[PDB]
């Protein structure tokens, strides 16, 4: 029913995956070579010139943060109420603007700017732990408690952070004890273990 | 009811009050200025440190994507179903990252960078002409035939790019003729040549 079409890499496509993966949903993954993509139909007939490309029946949407969010709806990630809704939102919005920086930092100038970035870091995930502080002690979700699709990016964008600089998280227990208890959901952590997931570099240049 | 917390410029927060005023909405606009955010302690308030900042009753939100998709939910400009929803992200996705694009531009590096960005344009503003083409023949809206936030979105960001780079549409009839129409509707056009709206820079540095 649902079929996923990308570089060879986690990138964009690692949040949704996961999702995917945690909810029981079985998909295809329609692999895109670099020098498939530089032949150029394939980027001439995407809606924006780039991938992922997401194919639900005979829907086909692009844009990664589309995927989640029509994936959220339909599968009830998405908050119970308006307001849950608009908190998930937030969170997913916050996380999208510290993923950009990270690939312009991955794509665009890691040996001169990777200093700087982790510096920065603990303020840029410091709003992440305080959303979890407001919400049961976070003990359960990024949004109230039930898992959203904010959940598996918030999850990815953590996951990343800790391989571009190991301990980024020793100063926020509650984004620790976080990471490890998404992480240990069965069919996530089966996934996460998988070689699917496993054998794919995080990002397309080599860097992480 | 709402309240806009900003910075005394169009930016983040045009296509939000383009949409309350189309919408009928009443708002509070709560400036913020320069000196007062280089004081900090609002800033440091802020869950990302960051405006726009907006107040729904007792809802606070941030982010102006998550206020746009609140505001679409709530007054019922998010499409018919799930599948339109999907559709009306993917727009405003894609609106989004144009935007960053030109947000780019004119914060850092107008002077260089200004010839280059408008020779990409055409192929960045193109996606929008198919999706309207591809959607009763470009008759109506950006997604289905009821206004969603996307279209406020997508107007704003074809407004500010005919500022930037003159006739930019003229190659693009449907987008040309789309734009008329939207701006044409009763509440928007009265909002549009009102001093609040005409009276604001459209960025913080006095460039356009
Ligand atoms: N806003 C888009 C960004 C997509 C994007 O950056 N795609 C890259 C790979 S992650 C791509 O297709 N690069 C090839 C190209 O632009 O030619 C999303 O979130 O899906
Ligand atoms: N992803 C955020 C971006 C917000 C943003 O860039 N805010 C700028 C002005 S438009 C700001 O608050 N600048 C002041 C600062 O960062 O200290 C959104 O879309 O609302």
């Amino acid at each position: 029913p649902y079929t996923v079409v990308y570089f060879p890499v986690r990138g964009r496509c690692a949040a949704l995956r996961m999702l995917l993966a945690d909810q029981g949903q079985s998909w295809k993954e329609e692999v895109v070579t670099v020098e498939t993509w530089q032949e150029g139909s394939l980027k001439a007939s995407c809606l924006y010139g780039q991938l992922p490309k997401f194919q639900d029946g005979d829907l086909t949407l692009y844009q990664s943060n589309t995927i989640l969010r029509h994936l959220g709806r339909t599968l009830g990630l998405y908050g119970k109420d308006q307001q849950e809704a608009a908190l998930v939102d937030m969170v997913n919005d916050g996380v999208e603007d510290l993923r950009c920086k990270y690939i312009s930092l991955i794509y665009t100038n890691y040996e001169a700017g990777k200093d700087d970035y982790v510096k920065a870091l603990p303020g840029q995930l410091k709003p992440f732990e305080t959303l979890l502080s407001q919400n049961q002690g976070g003990k359960t979700f990024i949004v109230a408690d039930q898992i959203s699709f904010a959940d598996y990016n918030l999850l990815d964008l953590l996951l990343i952070h800790e391989v571009l600089a190991p301990g980024c998280l020793d100063a926020f227990p509650l984004l620790s004890a976080y990471v490890g208890r998404l992480s240990a959901r069965p069919k996530l952590k089966a996934f996460l273990a998988s070689p699917e997931y496993v054998n794919l570099p995080i990002n397309g240049n080599g860097k992480q």
